């Protein structure tokens, strides 16, 4: 059975919140995040890895201008690996691909989607597996200026997905269910750059329409 609550941010499977700056790279820090977790799982270390190396290399998405975990995950598997913060830093504007021959930090095996619209095999995944990439819609006001709580908003619209985050943990507070999710606007918004999105209240969001996680 999967526990009532799992918080990665306890095991020292996740690192500190970025902040992606001027640049729509949203996809990549959701991405380079699900990476950390399965390194840190596989290997025991927790490193930053590196967002600027998918947002210059991934030719399939559209650098600051947004794409899809899924592509990011696909060529860190076929470019088999990806650099490290430390030796392919983040600048926040596309730029040409650079190679370092020797940045290699992790590798990707490829990776797995939730099925589509799926809370309680979301939950589970995040129990098994650790940190999920999701994507949610996040163009409402009292997304963007949430502060505190276990957010939930009528007005938020599961198929319009355009923001990418990720799923630390799940639980429960004040009899509200709940999802941990780690945002990349730097550590001043939100909770300490993290915010609770309601659970099990039929795919706030969107919460469960585009999540993935790679294979390590
Ligand atoms: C993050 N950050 C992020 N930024 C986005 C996204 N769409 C547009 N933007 C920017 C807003 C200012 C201009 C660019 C997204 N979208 C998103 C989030 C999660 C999963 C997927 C996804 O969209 C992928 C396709 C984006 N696509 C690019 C090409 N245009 C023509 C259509 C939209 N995240």
């Amino acid at each position: 059975r999967a526990p009532d609550s799992v918080d990665y941010r306890k095991k020292g499977y996740v690192t500190p919140v970025k902040n992606q700056g001027q640049c729509g790279s949203c996809w990549a820090f959701s991405s380079v995040g699900a990476l950390e977790g399965q390194l840190k799982k596989k290997t025991g270390k927790l490193l930053n890895l590196s967002p600027q190396n998918l947002v210059d290399c991934v030719s399939e998405n559209d650098g600051c201008g947004g794409g899809y975990m899924t592509n990011a995950f696909q060529y860190v598997q076929k470019n088999r690996g990806i650099d490290s913060e430390d030796a392919y830093p983040y600048v926040g504007q596309e730029e040409s691909c650079m190679y370092n021959p020797t940045g290699k930090a992790a590798k990707c095996r490829g990776y797995r989607e939730i099925p589509e619209g799926n809370e309680k095999a979301l939950k589970r995944a995040v129990a098994r597996v650790g940190p999920v990439s999701v994507a949610i819609d996040a163009s409402l006001t009292s997304f963007q200026f949430y502060s505190k709580g276990v957010y939930y908003d009528e007005s938020c619209n599961s198929d319009n997905l355009n923001h990418a985050v990720l799923a630390v943990g799940y639980g429960i507070q004040k009899g509200n269910k709940h999802w941990i999710i780690k945002n990349s606007w730097g550590e001043n918004w939100g909770n300490k750059g993290y915010i609770l999105m309601a659970r099990n209240k039929n795919n706030a969001c969107g919460i469960a329409n585009l999540a993935s996680f790679p294979k390590m």
